[PDB]
DNA sequence: CCGACGACGCATCAGC
DNA sequence: GCTGATGCGG
DNA sequence: GTCGG
């Protein structure tokens, strides 16, 4: 955190521009020149010293400039007494509210929290569950809880049959003292790119995990992603432990290491190497590296046998997961 | 200057 | 019912 | 908002 102060001003330029303005691309340029300046070993002392790294421009070049000399930044300093955009902004932070939503909801005259209860007809099954836990879905979990987490989902999949594999990624798997949910891969080798030879292959984990009160609530869930909700039992005479967002994503089992690379992320991360891949001449997703031709065509599947060949074939050294939080 | 900016699952909606 | 576009999320 | 070409 040498330059904390810089990183959360980009944060909050990029949250205005991604929520209010829906400008999604300012709102990538902040965050990348965010993550940019998060790994510089150096407390900044000028924006054109910050403007040397990949990301920053001469327009953040110019409000590091006025955040160094003066500890803050009109533009911000504005942003936060306009009432309009603080509400859109707010109402963001429940799931599944996004920036459309928000700005109806404020045009409405719906811009609290207690608003929201008042109207919860007009939301969504997902927002409704946003609201319903949104001060639980603010605070952090431990990675003590998260070990917890991991030990019952693993258990639970092991005893609905033992050929499945879950495997825990975001940011638990990139060491985090802290997480903000629960990631799970899922695979099972009935279910490869070739065939799937089981049907209900994810909903009886998510049943399973669900019979055992663990998963209590569900966003979205489809035949390879759900978005939920859980919840660790707690003990006799034991406050209860706030409810929790998991994701668990199934993913055929010959595509592992492209599934695991993708969910152990960052989200900054993936896209950087995303990109590089591009320049390289690949594309990469969740399940598969393949080549671009010279016509910008995607090819066929590329063998891969660990994480480390994806980095291969676009010419990276390797990069454990504890090294990808960007 | 200008196009490009990672890639995609699920929910919801318009239009048929 | 479907396909396609959009919102929202990982 | 930024960048490579
Ligand atoms: N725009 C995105 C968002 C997510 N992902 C991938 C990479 C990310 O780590 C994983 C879970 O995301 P999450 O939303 O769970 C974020 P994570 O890295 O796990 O940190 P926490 O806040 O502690 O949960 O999904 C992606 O590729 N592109
Ligand atoms: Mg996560
Ligand atoms: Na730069
Ligand atoms: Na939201
Ligand atoms: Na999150």
């Amino acid at each position: 955190t040498l330059n904390g102060g810089i990183t959360d001003m980009l944060t909050e330029l990029a949250n205005f521009e991604k929520n209010v303005s829906q400008a999604i691309h300012k709102y990538n340029a902040y965050r990348k020149a965010a993550s940019v300046i998060a790994k510089y070993p150096h407390k900044i002392k000028s924006g054109a010293e910050a403007k040397k790294l990949p990301g920053v421009g001469t327009k953040i070049a110019e409000k590091i400039d006025e955040f160094l000399a003066t500890g803050k930044l009109r533009k911000l300093e504005k942003i936060r007494q306009d009432d309009t955009s603080s509400s859109i902004n707010f109402l963001t932070r429940v799931s599944g509210i996004g920036p459309s939503a928000a700005r109806k909801f404020v045009d409405e005259g719906i811009k609290t929290l207690e608003d929201l209860r008042k109207n919860e007809d007009k939301l969504n099954h997902h927002q409704r569950i946003g609201l319903k836990y949104f001060g639980d879905f603010e605070k952090r979990i431990p990675r003590e809880e998260m070990l917890q987490m991991q030990d019952i989902v693993l258990n639970e999949v092991k005893k609905v049959d033992s050929e499945y594999i879950a495997t825990v990624c975001g940011s638990f798997r990139r060491g985090a003292e802290s997480s903000g949910d629960m990631d799970v891969l899922l695979t099972h080798p009935s279910f490869t790119s070739e065939s799937t030879k089981q049907p209900k292959l994810l909903h009886q984990v998510v049943e399973q995990l669900q019979k055992v009160h663990f998963i209590t609530d569900t966003l979205s869930k489809g035949e390879t992603k759900f978005m939920g909700v859980c919840q660790l039992p707690s003990k006799n005479d034991e406050k209860e432990y706030p409810h929790r967002r998991i994701d668990i994503r199934l993913i055929p089992k010959d595509q592992y290491y492209c599934g695991v690379l993708y969910f152990t992320g960052s989200d900054i991360f993936n896209k950087n190497m995303r990109a590089h891949a591009l320049e390289k001449g690949f594309t990469i997703n969740e399940y598969t590296i393949r080549p671009l031709g010279v016509t910008g065509v995607a090819g066929e599947p590329l063998p891969v046998d660990s994480e480390k060949d994806i980095f291969d074939y676009i010419q990276w050294k390797y990069r454990e997961p504890k090294d990808r939080s960007e």
